[PDB]
């Protein structure tokens, strides 16, 4: 039997005049992830915002009685213990996209019997990988301040190719091997990287590390002082909160560039700007922020190394191109359809927490993970 | 035994890397740090004169290449050898190009100067940074870069007025004008990125084991294969067959939105049309790193150009070649030259010469009859 008369409630962002001009920029409140039809259709309702971090936000008021909650990290609806005791109806929060720390899982776990979260898994790790790769390439090739030299009429090639190095012979590690990780050093492969490491508790099989060519390092801080470049590409739980701090930062080379494509909120924002300011990182990028929207005066908008580059920092977008969005749309309609239809015939690897359980081994290393 | 040349004239044409190349050794191929030549160079009993003042009416290049015997040039900054200053250069024998791509050679007049110079450059030096920088490009375009990195540092958040124009490289097909050292280096570092095709045009194919381990398809038609690219991008040398090959005409030939990229030589490109199309939205995105002439004027069209979405400009000053690792290479190279002709055993690597005893000494630039390859 098909749940009827479900309250949907969706946190997207404002696409203004782009998301009419381009009807792709699905994920937005205009174009609602091509769902209203689909979901009035069956007797549903939609209520869609962008309105979400004031108090008294449209979000706060309708939050209170949805049944579902979609929300999207490029604008976070943070699902704060707070707004969960609010939500008296809720039994399912997808993300459109990937990454649930936005969502309080702990506090989920113990909200209204044990609320599901799910997200696209796969639909946008191609694009964040690509994203990667791009920054390392920026950043170690010294793109940015070339371009802004071209731009202001000047011409000095010393200037520029002085902090220009090649990515060939450079070692490059991952935090994190997984999906993005694990796509992420399939495109370094054929740059003829010196070596290509990685650190994570769930490890690639040999197969896998001997077709890639890499390598599997046991200890954070040991990777660390190996590389020239490393990149981060684990989700956001409380191991990996302020993980990359000045001490943590302290263990990379001097010189080395550090890209970011997972959460903000995995480095401290001030660490990394001193690191930069002194010359010990040469380089930062990437395209995640905390919070999101990312404030004004955030000091990563315009950090940079003793030279004035150094700086690859982009609005959280990879995970949101074009394409992207086709897939994680697709993907949420799918989600929806699980629950909808009364089947909850999930993708298991769609499942962040169910049941009052973490349904997925990659938010840390846990006692009582129910895989279902 | 052989008897070596002697109290040899070298005349270096190089950029001036001021406080930089003090600060930062690395910088070899600036009027400061001279290649690491000088005194290898003096020690032999030869004289070295570098400059980098190289354009005006009577420039130092102009004054010193009367009576220079070898002179190395560098792409990044290029002497310019027009058949007016070959036609001065009396003493002239060994012209060294310290990088890849001869082009600020007039080739034809070196061949008809003091029986025929030998024009060399450092083959391979650094293919790998450029094709690097390619990928790059190709991905800061494509991905819609510089104005998402403007809006963070203007203090702006809209994620939608930039995502937009943001794509995949993944399930685009991208082409190559020449497949090469360049242009095949490219095309292995796109294997990973799942592109749906990989396509060359080139006159010299690649063996069919390098097109099946690489995944690329040969197209015997420039203009057929730019109507099936989403990207293209230009690895072949500037000869009278390749100047002002992408032109209006050739441009309309590629898809609505697509992204081109120019590693090889700004004259490849008519600068005015590549505006055009960008200004119009024909092309999304136009980057690399070469200009014509250089220096690039102050008000080059290309430095400010954009799309009709105010993006779509990845440009930077003529720097792929010139990393600091490529910067080493082809240091080395050129000193390996110089070794060959100063000896008098003139053994040259074959892959390296572009002119030699009157006649081209390579395939690369235009398809020719009377090409004399060495060996
Ligand atoms: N910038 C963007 O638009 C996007 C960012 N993301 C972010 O990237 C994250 C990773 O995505 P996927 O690779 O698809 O997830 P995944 O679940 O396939 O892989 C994550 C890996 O990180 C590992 N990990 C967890 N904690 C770790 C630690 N302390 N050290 C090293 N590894 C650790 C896990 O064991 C797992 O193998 C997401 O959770 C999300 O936060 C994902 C997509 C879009
Ligand atoms: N931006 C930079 O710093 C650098 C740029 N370059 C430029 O790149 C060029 C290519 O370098 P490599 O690949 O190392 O040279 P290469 O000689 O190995 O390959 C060039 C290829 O272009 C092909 N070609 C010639 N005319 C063509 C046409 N009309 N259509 C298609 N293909 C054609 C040749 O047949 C050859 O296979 C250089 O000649 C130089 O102008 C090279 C190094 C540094």
């Amino acid at each position: 039997a098909r749940l009827q008369m479900v309250k949907v409630l969706a946190v997207l962002y404002d696409g203004g005049e782009h998301a009419k001009q381009v009807p792709g920029l699905l994920g937005t409140t205009e174009n609602e992830l091509g769902l209203r039809k689909w979901l009035e259709d069956q007797g549903h309702t939609l209520v869609t915002t962008s309105d979400k971090d004031r108090e008294g936000s449209t979000f706060d008021r309708e939050l209170e009685d949805a049944e579902i909650i979609i929300t999207t990290p490029f604008h976070p609806g943070y699902l704060t213990a707070e707004r969960l005791a609010r939500a008296k109806k809720l039994k399912l929060a997808v993300t459109a996209g990937i990454g649930s720390d936005h969502v309080d899982l702990d506090a989920a776990n113990k909200t209204n019997g044990g609320i599901t979260v799910a997200e696209v898994t796969g639909s946008n790790v191609v694009s964040v990988a690509e994203h990667v790769v791009m920054t390392i390439l920026v950043l170690v090739r010294n793109f940015v301040p070339a371009h802004e030299q071209i731009e202001a009429g000047r011409w000095d090639v010393a200037e520029v190719a002085k902090d220009e190095y090649d990515l060939e012979g450079k070692v490059v590690g991952t935090v994190g091997v997984g999906r993005i990780g694990e796509r992420v050093l399939r495109r370094l492969k054929g740059f003829d990287c010196k070596e290509l490491l990685y650190y994570d508790y769930q490890p690639l099989s040999p197969e896998k590390e001997k077709e890639i060519g890499c390598r599997r390092v046991e200890n954070l801080e040991e990777m660390l002082a190996q590389c020239d470049v490393v990149t981060i590409n684990c989700p956001l739980h409380e191991s990996t909160r302020g993980l990359f701090n000045k001490d943590l930062i302290s263990k990379m080379k001097r010189g080395s560039w550090l890209v970011n494509t997972a959460r903000g909120a995995i480095v401290v924002k001030e660490d990394v700007a001193e690191a930069l300011r002194t010359g010990h990182l040469r380089g930062y990028g990437g395209d995640v922020w905390f919070p999101q929207p990312a404030p004004a005066d955030h000091v990563l908008r315009t950090a940079k190394n003793p030279f004035g580059g150094g700086n690859a920092m982009v609005p959280h977008m990879s995970g949101t191109s074009l394409d992207a969005q086709k897939r994680y749309a697709e993907g949420v309609k799918r989600i929806l359809d699980s629950y909808l239809s009364g089947r909850f015939d999930y993708r298991p690897e769609d499942l962040i927490v169910h049941q009052g359980k973490y349904a997925t081994r990659a938010y840390g290393q846990r006692e009582d993970v129910k895989i279902p």
